[PDB]
């Protein structure tokens, strides 16, 4: 067995899919879930503007329509939310994105005093904190966020992890790999894209990562589909799965092996 | 095979432990730890006072120093951290616990700014937000505060579970839950005890709303944990928590998990 082939097995990629289905394996999936967990109500996911939180939020949002549909509970419903550092870049893709999904609910909540007063902590301590660690933080308090919406709103939260991220470990542990259920997983990147363009995406929004990677979304979903690559590109895919093995396991107990 | 039996397979309790071993074999599962990870120099646990933070950063701080004495590199650190929400109410047993672990460095990160952040952010968007729930965001802040020094200071932060908690639930998953690696797992609460005994630690680290909290004793959870008999009423409430608590205990739930079913 190669790495790939192992990698593949563990993130349950498929070296292609049928949309449609997938779709309704995960909105079937995510009904499944809040039926057996009856003191549920809600899913709460941030809302970002790019293809994962999108295509999640969508899924989401439709698996809440049926099953309120389905029982006549109205307490059932999606809370989108939005998490801007001060004053959002563009906003554009993130309208966008709440346009398609029609979310039941919509919250903004401004992680920049809670972020600020973390660096401000830190500093007065005597610890400087780079942009890359200030980033983390970000994605943490948003991640501490979502969780205080959920713990109000009986709710569950959605992460968007999925096979292209968690090869790579693309994702800040604890912060966007925070999350109690992922419907997205097994899902490689343009498999993505076939999920958005069967719903009726506009088509601006699924089309730095990369350079960040030293690798192509081409080259990570060729991967995960089981083609062969470059020899640089699957040196660089395999740093990563083993840097990020701690991403993807349970903190480390004196049992554990995967580290040794 | 009861479920008493399974638990204790999964979270590795043995009936009764040598201290001065577990001790000795925490220690050294520490340094490989550090051994394997070579850009790594420094450990990082918040100290509340509480018998689990002293116990783990007891044990962080022994790993640090034979590993310093060992390689003779300097780099190699334990950081104590402080991280009071305001003006702490008694900051009297954490002196107590820095004292006894006598901590390489120690740091104070007030997280009230950026809790009271998160709160009002929350608040002013219509959530309000109940005791509990601030509880657990706390917990979270201090996850924050606590990776934010390990980024910057090339270090893997210590997690303070053990069995006692970890067949409860009893901790904020991604707060306290939060860590790299947990030194104290296996061990149930009078072990953790007995380590500290074995330690020379000062008795009042270590001798609850807790229990009432769980509706069940730590001498119930203990002993159920050591394969002990104890009442029915203790032993649902225990199987109560262990199935409650499973989403704590598991990875997030993918279309391929079983566990919820
Ligand atoms: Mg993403
Ligand atoms: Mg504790």
């Amino acid at each position: 067995m190669t790495l790939q082939e192992e990698i593949i097995r563990q993130l349950g990629v498929k070296a292609s899919i049928d949309p449609q289905e997938e779709i309704r394996k995960t909105v079937d999936f995510l009904k499944a879930y809040l039926r057996k967990h009856s003191f549920l109500k809600t899913y709460v996911l941030g809302i970002s503007g790019g293809q994962d939180s999108t295509l999640a939020g969508k899924l989401a949002q439709m698996a809440i329509a049926e099953l309120r549909e389905e029982t006549s509970d109205q307490a059932y419903q999606f809370i989108a939310v939005r998490l801007p550092y001060g004053v959002q870049a563009d906003e554009a893709d993130a309208q966008k994105a709440l346009a398609f999904i029609a979310p039941d609910q919509t919250l903004t909540i401004n992680i920049k005093a809670a972020v600020d007063g973390q660096v401000e902590a830190l500093q007065a301590a005597g610890v400087e904190i780079s942009d890359f660690n200030k980033g983390n933080i970000k994605a943490r308090q948003r991640m501490i966020s979502q969780y205080a919406i959920a713990g109000q709103m009986a709710g569950a939260v959605i992460g968007t992890d999925h096979a292209a991220e968690n090869i790579t470990g693309f994702f800040t542990k604890f912060g966007d790999g925070g999350a109690d259920i992922l419907p997205l997983f097994r899902l490689n990147k343009r498999q993505g894209k076939a999920l958005l363009k069967v719903l009726g995406a506009d088509a601006a929004l699924y089309e730095a990562d990369e350079v960040a990677l030293g690798v192509t979304y081409q080259d990570i979903d060729d991967y995960l589909e089981g083609k062969l690559i470059s020899k640089v590109a699957q040196a660089t895919i395999e740093k990563w799965w083993h840097k990020g093995q701690h991403k993807r396991h349970l903190p480390i107990t004196i049992f554990a092996d995967f580290w040794k």
